[PDB]
Protein backbone atom coordinates (compact mmCIF):
# COMPACT_ATOMS: atom_id res chain seq x y z
CA UNK A 1 0.00 0.00 0.00
CA UNK A 2 2.40 2.64 1.46
CA UNK A 3 5.17 -0.45 0.54
CA UNK A 4 3.99 -0.22 -2.89
CA UNK A 5 5.12 3.62 -3.76
CA UNK A 6 7.57 2.80 -1.37
CA UNK A 7 9.52 0.22 -3.48
CA UNK A 8 8.81 2.17 -6.78
CA UNK A 9 11.21 4.59 -5.63
CA UNK A 10 13.74 2.24 -5.02
CA UNK A 11 13.52 0.71 -8.07
CA UNK A 12 16.00 1.36 -10.88
CA UNK A 13 19.16 2.36 -8.72
CA UNK A 14 21.21 0.86 -6.18
CA UNK A 15 21.34 2.62 -2.88
CA UNK A 16 22.83 2.77 0.34
CA UNK A 17 19.95 1.90 2.60
CA UNK A 18 18.86 -0.02 5.25
CA UNK A 19 17.67 -3.63 5.43
CA UNK A 20 13.88 -3.11 5.79
CA UNK A 21 14.32 -1.15 1.96
CA UNK A 22 15.81 -4.49 1.23
CA UNK A 23 13.46 -7.00 2.23
CA UNK A 24 10.43 -4.96 0.46
CA UNK A 25 12.86 -4.40 -2.92
CA UNK A 26 13.46 -8.06 -2.51
CA UNK A 27 9.54 -9.16 -2.61
CA UNK A 28 9.63 -7.13 -5.87
CA UNK A 29 12.62 -9.38 -7.35
CA UNK A 30 10.45 -12.59 -6.28
CA UNK A 31 7.59 -11.45 -8.34
CA UNK A 32 18.59 -3.19 -15.37
CA UNK A 33 20.74 -2.33 -12.14
CA UNK A 34 18.72 -2.25 -8.90
CA UNK A 35 19.22 -2.83 -4.74
CA UNK A 36 20.08 -1.68 -1.58
CA UNK A 37 23.90 -1.89 0.37
CA UNK A 38 23.85 -2.19 3.91
CA UNK A 39 27.46 -1.25 4.47
CA UNK A 40 29.42 1.60 4.00
CA UNK A 41 32.64 -0.32 2.29
CA UNK A 42 30.48 -1.41 -0.37
CA UNK A 43 29.84 2.14 -2.03
CA UNK A 44 27.64 2.97 -5.38
CA UNK A 45 28.78 5.01 -7.99
CA UNK A 46 26.07 7.21 -10.22
CA UNK A 47 23.18 4.82 -9.13
CA UNK A 48 24.60 1.78 -10.20
CA UNK A 49 26.70 -1.16 -8.78
CA UNK A 50 27.57 -3.57 -11.70
CA UNK A 51 29.98 -6.55 -12.10
CA UNK A 52 33.02 -5.59 -13.64
CA UNK A 53 32.44 -2.35 -13.48
CA UNK A 54 32.55 -1.08 -10.00
CA UNK A 55 33.25 -4.38 -8.37
CA UNK A 56 35.16 -7.67 -9.76
CA UNK A 57 34.90 -11.12 -8.80
CA UNK A 58 37.91 -13.12 -7.65
CA UNK A 59 33.51 -20.52 -6.93
CA UNK A 60 32.38 -22.28 -3.57
CA UNK A 61 29.09 -23.75 -2.93
CA UNK A 62 26.42 -26.44 -3.65
CA UNK A 63 26.31 -24.50 -7.21
CA UNK A 64 29.96 -22.95 -7.62
CA UNK A 65 27.74 -19.82 -6.55
CA UNK A 66 29.61 -18.10 -4.38
CA UNK A 67 32.97 -16.10 -5.01
CA UNK A 68 35.08 -13.48 -3.39
CA UNK A 69 34.61 -10.05 -4.67
CA UNK A 70 36.35 -6.94 -4.15
CA UNK A 71 34.82 -3.09 -4.59
CA UNK A 72 36.66 -1.35 -7.33
CA UNK A 73 36.64 1.86 -5.20
CA UNK A 74 36.76 0.98 -1.40
CA UNK A 75 38.97 -2.14 -1.35
CA UNK A 76 36.55 -4.24 0.20
CA UNK A 77 36.56 -7.76 0.07
CA UNK A 78 33.64 -10.13 1.05
CA UNK A 79 31.46 -12.65 -0.51
CA UNK A 80 28.70 -12.30 -3.70
CA UNK A 81 26.35 -15.01 -3.71
CA UNK A 82 25.02 -15.01 -7.38
CA UNK A 83 20.95 -16.08 -7.64
CA UNK A 84 19.15 -16.38 -10.81
CA UNK A 85 16.45 -14.53 -10.57
CA UNK A 86 13.38 -16.38 -12.03
CA UNK A 87 14.44 -18.82 -8.83
CA UNK A 88 14.92 -15.78 -6.36
CA UNK A 89 13.26 -15.92 -2.94
CA UNK A 90 13.13 -12.75 -0.55
CA UNK A 91 13.61 -15.37 2.18
CA UNK A 92 16.97 -15.09 1.16
CA UNK A 93 17.26 -11.92 2.46
CA UNK A 94 14.14 -11.85 4.79
CA UNK A 95 15.79 -14.53 6.90
CA UNK A 96 18.82 -12.40 6.99
CA UNK A 97 18.63 -8.99 6.24
CA UNK A 98 19.63 -6.69 9.85
CA UNK A 99 19.64 -10.24 11.55
CA UNK A 100 22.31 -8.81 14.59
CA UNK A 101 23.42 -11.89 15.44
CA UNK A 102 27.21 -13.92 15.39
CA UNK A 103 26.17 -17.20 14.25
CA UNK A 104 24.44 -15.98 11.12
CA UNK A 105 26.92 -14.60 8.76
CA UNK A 106 26.08 -11.04 8.47
CA UNK A 107 24.44 -9.55 4.82
CA UNK A 108 26.25 -6.59 3.24
CA UNK A 109 23.57 -5.94 0.63
CA UNK A 110 21.95 -7.40 -2.33
CA UNK A 111 21.98 -6.17 -5.93
CA UNK A 112 20.30 -6.94 -9.12
CA UNK A 113 21.53 -6.67 -12.52
CA UNK A 114 19.65 -7.95 -15.22
CA UNK A 115 18.46 -11.52 -14.92
CA UNK A 116 21.28 -12.24 -11.59
CA UNK A 117 20.63 -11.32 -8.07
CA UNK A 118 24.05 -10.87 -6.79
CA UNK A 119 23.71 -10.96 -2.83
CA UNK A 120 26.86 -9.71 -0.85
CA UNK A 121 28.03 -11.28 2.49
CA UNK A 122 30.96 -11.38 4.84
CA UNK A 123 33.63 -13.36 3.41
CA UNK A 124 34.35 -16.21 6.67
CA UNK A 125 37.99 -17.35 6.01
CA UNK A 126 38.26 -20.93 7.69
CA UNK A 127 35.45 -22.24 5.45
CA UNK A 128 32.34 -24.03 5.70
CA UNK A 129 31.78 -27.05 8.37
CA UNK A 130 31.43 -29.34 5.49
CA UNK A 131 34.29 -28.85 3.57
CA UNK A 132 36.48 -29.73 7.24
CA UNK A 133 34.30 -32.99 8.14
CA UNK A 134 35.10 -33.64 4.16
CA UNK A 135 39.00 -32.73 4.82
CA UNK A 136 39.65 -35.27 8.30
CA UNK A 137 37.09 -37.59 7.62
CA UNK A 138 35.16 -36.78 10.41
CA UNK A 139 35.52 -34.65 13.57
CA UNK A 140 36.12 -35.70 17.16
CA UNK A 141 32.82 -35.64 19.42
CA UNK A 142 33.91 -32.83 21.22
CA UNK A 143 34.53 -30.86 18.45
CA UNK A 144 31.22 -32.02 16.95
CA UNK A 145 28.98 -31.00 19.92
CA UNK A 146 30.69 -27.27 19.88
CA UNK A 147 29.55 -26.85 16.30
CA UNK A 148 26.41 -28.07 16.57
CA UNK A 149 25.60 -25.68 19.37
CA UNK A 150 26.37 -23.01 18.02
CA UNK A 151 24.50 -24.02 15.15
CA UNK A 152 21.60 -23.98 17.51
CA UNK A 153 22.13 -21.15 19.23
CA UNK A 154 21.37 -19.55 15.67
CA UNK A 155 18.16 -21.69 15.10
CA UNK A 156 16.76 -20.51 18.10
CA UNK A 157 17.57 -16.94 16.77
CA UNK A 158 15.54 -17.57 13.74
CA UNK A 159 12.41 -20.03 14.88
CA UNK A 160 11.97 -17.25 18.00
CA UNK A 161 11.89 -14.74 14.97
CA UNK A 162 9.05 -17.13 13.58
CA UNK A 163 11.98 -18.10 10.81
CA UNK A 164 12.82 -21.66 9.70
CA UNK A 165 16.31 -21.94 8.10
CA UNK A 166 14.71 -25.28 5.56
CA UNK A 167 18.66 -26.70 4.62
CA UNK A 168 20.15 -26.99 8.13
CA UNK A 169 23.90 -28.99 7.17
CA UNK A 170 27.51 -28.28 7.20
CA UNK A 171 28.00 -26.91 4.08
CA UNK A 172 25.82 -24.47 5.45
CA UNK A 173 27.86 -23.62 8.63
CA UNK A 174 30.36 -21.50 7.99
CA UNK A 175 33.73 -21.12 9.81
CA UNK A 176 36.19 -18.01 11.34
CA UNK A 177 39.54 -18.24 10.45
CA UNK A 178 40.68 -20.05 13.71
CA UNK A 179 37.92 -22.49 13.28
CA UNK A 180 36.51 -20.81 16.67
CA UNK A 181 33.21 -19.79 15.41
CA UNK A 182 30.52 -20.67 13.62
CA UNK A 183 27.84 -19.42 11.82
CA UNK A 184 24.84 -20.32 9.67
CA UNK A 185 24.68 -18.95 5.55
CA UNK A 186 22.49 -20.35 2.71
CA UNK A 187 18.80 -19.00 3.86
CA UNK A 188 17.85 -20.10 -0.21
CA UNK A 189 14.99 -22.64 1.39
CA UNK A 190 14.33 -20.33 4.54
CA UNK A 191 10.26 -19.84 4.62
CA UNK A 192 8.54 -17.30 6.92
CA UNK A 193 5.98 -18.86 9.36
CA UNK A 194 2.76 -17.04 9.37
CA UNK A 195 0.87 -15.60 12.70
CA UNK A 196 -0.52 -19.40 13.33
CA UNK A 197 3.15 -21.19 14.32
CA UNK A 198 3.24 -23.77 11.98
CA UNK A 199 2.72 -23.06 7.84
CA UNK A 200 3.14 -24.09 4.50
CA UNK A 201 3.83 -28.05 3.15
CA UNK A 202 6.13 -29.17 0.70
CA UNK A 203 3.13 -30.40 -1.49
CA UNK A 204 1.31 -26.63 -1.61
CA UNK A 205 4.81 -25.71 -3.40
CA UNK A 206 5.88 -22.95 -0.23
CA UNK A 207 8.00 -25.38 1.63
CA UNK A 208 11.09 -26.72 -0.65
CA UNK A 209 13.33 -28.28 1.34
CA UNK A 210 17.05 -28.52 0.55
CA UNK A 211 18.83 -31.73 1.32
CA UNK A 212 17.31 -34.68 1.11
CA UNK A 213 19.30 -36.94 3.38
CA UNK A 214 18.58 -34.04 6.41
CA UNK A 215 14.83 -33.65 5.57
CA UNK A 216 12.53 -34.51 8.08
CA UNK A 217 9.83 -37.36 8.00
CA UNK A 218 6.93 -34.65 8.49
CA UNK A 219 8.13 -33.05 5.47
CA UNK A 220 8.47 -36.43 3.19
CA UNK A 221 4.79 -36.69 4.22
CA UNK A 222 3.69 -33.63 2.55
CA UNK A 223 2.51 -32.26 6.46
CA UNK A 224 2.68 -28.89 7.76
CA UNK A 225 6.01 -27.62 9.08
CA UNK A 226 7.59 -25.78 11.78
CA UNK A 227 10.84 -24.62 12.89
CA UNK A 228 10.96 -28.71 14.12
CA UNK A 229 12.62 -29.67 10.72
CA UNK A 230 15.51 -27.22 11.52
CA UNK A 231 15.87 -29.47 14.77
CA UNK A 232 15.77 -32.94 12.39
CA UNK A 233 18.56 -31.63 9.97
CA UNK A 234 20.65 -29.97 13.22
CA UNK A 235 21.14 -33.93 14.13
CA UNK A 236 21.38 -35.39 10.78
CA UNK A 237 24.55 -32.76 10.13
CA UNK A 238 25.41 -34.07 13.60
CA UNK A 239 25.55 -37.50 12.06
CA UNK A 240 27.25 -36.24 9.25
CA UNK A 241 29.99 -34.76 11.49
CA UNK A 242 30.68 -37.90 13.93
CA UNK A 243 30.24 -40.53 11.15
CA UNK A 244 32.16 -38.34 7.49
CA UNK A 245 28.92 -39.08 5.77
CA UNK A 246 25.37 -38.23 5.86
CA UNK A 247 22.31 -40.01 7.33
CA UNK A 248 20.99 -43.16 4.97
CA UNK A 249 23.47 -42.70 2.71
CA UNK A 250 25.52 -45.78 3.94
CA UNK A 251 23.06 -47.90 3.90
CA UNK A 252 20.07 -47.35 1.21
CA UNK A 253 20.56 -46.71 -2.27
CA UNK A 254 17.25 -44.90 -4.74
CA UNK A 255 14.72 -42.70 -3.31
CA UNK A 256 15.24 -42.18 0.75
CA UNK A 257 12.54 -39.64 1.04
CA UNK A 258 10.62 -42.92 1.24
CA UNK A 259 12.72 -44.68 3.90
CA UNK A 260 12.94 -41.70 5.44
CA UNK A 261 9.33 -41.54 6.23
CA UNK A 262 8.48 -45.27 7.30
CA UNK A 263 12.12 -46.66 8.94
CA UNK A 264 12.98 -45.72 12.55
CA UNK A 265 14.94 -42.67 12.60
CA UNK A 266 18.89 -42.95 11.73
CA UNK A 267 19.39 -43.44 15.60
CA UNK A 268 21.21 -46.92 14.90
CA UNK A 269 24.10 -44.52 12.86
CA UNK A 270 24.76 -42.95 16.38
CA UNK A 271 28.61 -44.23 17.40
CA UNK A 272 28.47 -46.86 19.74
CA UNK A 273 31.11 -44.83 21.95
CA UNK A 274 29.08 -41.57 22.32
CA UNK A 275 28.97 -40.30 25.44
CA UNK A 276 25.36 -41.34 26.45
CA UNK A 277 24.18 -37.48 26.38
CA UNK A 278 25.66 -37.32 23.20
CA UNK A 279 23.11 -40.32 22.19
CA UNK A 280 20.78 -39.02 23.77
CA UNK A 281 20.75 -35.32 22.68
CA UNK A 282 20.68 -36.88 19.36
CA UNK A 283 18.00 -39.64 19.88
CA UNK A 284 15.62 -36.41 21.08
CA UNK A 285 16.56 -34.28 18.41
CA UNK A 286 15.49 -37.11 15.94
CA UNK A 287 11.81 -38.15 16.78
CA UNK A 288 9.79 -38.71 13.89
CA UNK A 289 7.07 -36.92 15.76
CA UNK A 290 7.56 -32.93 15.76
CA UNK A 291 5.57 -31.94 18.59
CA UNK A 292 7.63 -34.25 20.89
CA UNK A 293 10.68 -33.71 19.33
CA UNK A 294 12.99 -31.11 20.95
CA UNK A 295 13.33 -27.39 20.14
CA UNK A 296 16.89 -25.60 19.13
CA UNK A 297 16.54 -24.23 22.21
CA UNK A 298 15.92 -27.26 24.24
CA UNK A 299 18.79 -29.43 22.23
CA UNK A 300 21.09 -26.69 22.79
CA UNK A 301 21.12 -27.24 26.63
CA UNK A 302 21.52 -30.73 26.22
CA UNK A 303 24.22 -30.31 23.44
CA UNK A 304 25.90 -27.99 26.16
CA UNK A 305 25.35 -30.42 28.56
CA UNK A 306 27.24 -33.20 26.74
CA UNK A 307 30.16 -31.18 25.76
CA UNK A 308 31.10 -30.81 29.63
CA UNK A 309 29.99 -34.62 29.90
CA UNK A 310 33.29 -34.81 27.33
CA UNK A 311 35.68 -33.16 29.03
CA UNK A 312 34.73 -29.55 27.55
CA UNK A 313 36.78 -28.72 24.27
CA UNK A 314 39.90 -29.72 23.95
CA UNK A 315 40.52 -31.29 20.49
CA UNK A 316 42.99 -29.16 18.37
CA UNK A 317 40.99 -26.92 15.33
CA UNK A 318 42.96 -29.25 12.50
CA UNK A 319 45.53 -32.27 12.84
CA UNK A 320 44.43 -35.29 13.10
CA UNK A 321 42.59 -37.30 9.97
CA UNK A 322 39.70 -39.26 11.66
CA UNK A 323 39.11 -41.86 8.75
CA UNK A 324 35.39 -42.25 8.26
MG1 LIG B 1 25.31 -23.70 0.33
Amino acid sequence: SVEEYLVHALQGSVSSGQAHSLTSLAKTWAADNEGVLLTEKLKPVDYEYREEVHWATHGRGSFGEVHRMEDKQTGFQCAVKKVRLEVFRAEELMACAGLTSPRIVPLYGAVREGPWVNIFMELLEGGSLGQLVKEQGCLPEDRALYYLGQALEGLEYLHSRRILHGDVKADNVLLSSDGSHAALCDFGHAVCLQPDGLGKSLLTGDYIPGTETHMAPEVVLGRSCDAKVDVWSSCCMMLHMLNGCHPWTQFFRGPLCLKIASEPPPVREIPPSCAPLTAQAIQEGLRKEPIHRVSAAELGGKVNRALQQVGGLKSPWRGEYKEP
